[PDB]
């Protein structure tokens, strides 16, 4: 079976745990409650090929210090996001694109710019500058919601593909 | 106002028309009715950013020999498909890959493999040759179905951010 090692990134607070879980599950997690490490597992088809997501949601603060290193050598493809609604979120994925490109040893890795949360409208961060920072480091920007669903498949499968082309 | 200039090329049969009315209207077109030259306008909003599709929903054999070349010149980015369940289909995406870098005079032009019609199950030209020939390219390849609208907005988009990259 083919398959697909994927990392979710970024800051605290953007939305990892309630894209793995809306993807995964089919509802959205309105409950406040923070993450260590967690693996999900899923089969899927992609495109008519049958592969296995092999998901891990992780955090973006704490005792994890470079202890971040150990999950970024092995997956394959990594999803970046950041909240709309809050600048800080946006800025700090410098930091984890960073340390992505130090421990894979690559300047060109498999990611995905996420703009979450995209239906609350104290928007913060303009889709223009985070289409620009995107096009910048030559990947993709998509913007998505949990709480709605919209851009949720359209994110985790564009990873996808872009693990298939590397 | 940003705009994206599709042209959706590709043999006769494929699902060419049924794709366009699908994500203009959102309806499936059973009836048989062949193409000339159709121009959709919609305005849509594609993460988060405000863009008309100007799409130019064509065909794939007539009196359009290399009449085709016209189009082509000025569409900045292509939607190539076939059926998944037509051998030749497939075979002439060549031919509308040969002619799009003839007319465009580059190697390099946003495009998307698309295997439309996934839901029939007499397959005849698997996902696993047609996701080689795609990163052939250096290309996209998303499956779709007009039948079901499953892989119509992915196509669509994968193909405007394309555009946004080049
Ligand atoms: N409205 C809105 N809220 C969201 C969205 N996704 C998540 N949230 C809310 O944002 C908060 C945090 O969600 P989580 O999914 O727990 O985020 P997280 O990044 O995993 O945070 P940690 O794991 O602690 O690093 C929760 O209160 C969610 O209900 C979204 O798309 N829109
Ligand atoms: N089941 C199935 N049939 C499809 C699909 N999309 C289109 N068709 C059928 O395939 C046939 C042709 O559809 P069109 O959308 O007219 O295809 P076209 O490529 O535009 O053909 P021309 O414009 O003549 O070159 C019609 O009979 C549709 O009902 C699909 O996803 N699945
Ligand atoms: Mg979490
Ligand atoms: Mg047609």
């Amino acid at each position: 079976m083919t398959e697909y090692k994927l990392v979710v990134v970024g800051a605290v607070g953007v939305g990892k745990s309630a894209l793995t879980i809306q993807l995964i599950q089919n509802h959205f997690v309105d409950e406040y409650d923070p993450t260590i490490e967690d693996s999900y597992r899923k089969q899927v088809v992609i495109d008519g090929e049958t592969c296995l997501l092999d998901i891990l949601d992780t955090t973006g603060q704490e005792e994890y210090s470079a202890m971040r290193d150990q999950y970024m050598r092995t997956g394959e493809g990594f999803l970046c996001v950041f909240a709309i609604n809050n600048t800080k979120s946006f800025e700090d994925i410098h930091q984890y694109r960073e340390q992505i490109k130090r421990v894979k040893d690559s300047d060109d890795v498999p990611m995905v710019l996420v703009g979450n949360k995209c239906d609350l409208a104290a928007r913060t961060v303009e889709s223009r500058q985070a289409q620009d920072l995107a096009r910048s480091y030559g990947i993709p920007y998509i913007e998505t919601s949990a709480k709605t669903r919209q851009g949720v498949e359209d994110a985790f499968y564009t990873l996808v593909r872009e693990i298939r082309q590397h």
